[PDB]
């Protein structure tokens, strides 16, 4: 179903936290 | 619902802007 | 709708090409 | 359809593995 889709999208909106913070890991190794 | 799914997908299509520009942050630190 | 959702998902499956190749930009600047 | 959407989302939840591990490629080149 639709609710077990919305509750994947809200896994992606975790991966796009852990995307951003583990880029900002790299950026704060570089400047 | 379907419209509150399409309006997550259009959050992901923000994260995949902030993905691209904060890679291009790193690429422009490196070359 | 459902088809104009599947045809966002197949934008994300472009961003997750341009994700991979513009990481592999950075990896090939580094090793 | 809905099942051929859930089975894109579970492609994205592969890309967000290959996201994480090919960042952690870069992080382990840098520290």
């Amino acid at each position: 179903r639709m609710k077990x889709i919305e509750d994947k999208l809200e896994e992606i909106x975790s991966k796009x936290y852990h995307x951003e913070n583990e880029l900002a890991r790299i950026k704060k190794l570089l400047x």
